[PDB]
């Protein structure tokens, strides 16, 4: 598979070796990484979680970006495809980061991106994810956008994503992932 994957102020491609460094620094920031995971501040442990990650995309198992600002070329953050399952064909999404040199909108443009990706580029049904518990704001993006909030647990929020619901959102959010064709205009 390759992706294409580009809107208005960001595009996204797959994450290197390479990256390591700026995925250390991301994901230890404490201003953050409040609800993800632990992980690495040590750059070598790091490129070595992406080479087992890249074995997985090798496989067709796991997608992991890195999030871009067009107008730059700089890093922004991160976001990830992984957990793929069947009956029906549904992926995960995470590891969602975005840090202070984001554009304003680029958490709306990588989202719909994923689901470009998920459910276009690759074929899936469904999209599943959590959010934790006090991440009030990340719950109050995903519902907006027209997840499913379907259960929980004392940590998470579990919600499911459904192509239908992608459908819909191209059209109404078509001005966030590029030029539009044509404007509405009241006389
Ligand atoms: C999660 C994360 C990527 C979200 O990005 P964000 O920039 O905080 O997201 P926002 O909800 O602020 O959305 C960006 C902007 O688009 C707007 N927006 C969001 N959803 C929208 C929608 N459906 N329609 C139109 N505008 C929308 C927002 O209001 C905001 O604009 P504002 O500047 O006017 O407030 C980021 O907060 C982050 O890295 N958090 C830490 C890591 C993390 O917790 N990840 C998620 C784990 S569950
Ligand atoms: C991506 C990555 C992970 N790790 C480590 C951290 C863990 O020990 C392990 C597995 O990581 P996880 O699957 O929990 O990834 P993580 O990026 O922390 O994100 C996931 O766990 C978090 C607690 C959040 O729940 C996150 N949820 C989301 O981002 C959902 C979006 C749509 O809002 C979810 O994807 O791997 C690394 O060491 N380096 C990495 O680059
Ligand atoms: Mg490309």
């Amino acid at each position: 598979v390759n992706f294409n994957l580009k809107a208005n102020t960001t595009y996204l491609r797959l994450v290197e070796e390479n990256d390591a460094e700026f995925i250390c620094t991301l994901r230890n920031n404490d201003k953050l990484n409040t609800y993800i995971s632990k992980s690495t501040g040590d750059i070598k442990s790091q490129a070595e979680w992406i080479r087992n990650y890249k074995n997985r995309e090798n496989n067709g198992e796991e997608y992991y970006f890195i999030i871009f600002r067009s107008d730059d070329q700089s890093p922004i953050g991160t976001v990830r495809l992984y957990d793929f399952h069947e009956n029906p064909k549904s992926f995960c999404w995470g590891s969602w980061i975005l840090n202070e040199h984001k554009t304003k909108y680029a958490a709306v443009e990588s989202a719909l991106l994923v689901y470009e990706a998920g459910f276009s580029t690759l074929g899936f049904e469904q999209s599943h994810f959590e959010v934790m518990k006090g991440n009030d704001k990340v719950h109050s993006f995903h519902l907006k956008m027209g997840a499913q909030k379907i259960s929980e647990d004392d940590e998470n929020i579990y919600y499911i994503f459904p192509k239908s619901k992608y459908k819909e959102n191209k059209i109404q959010y078509a001005r966030f992932l590029g030029k539009l064709e044509h404007h509405h205009h009241h006389h």
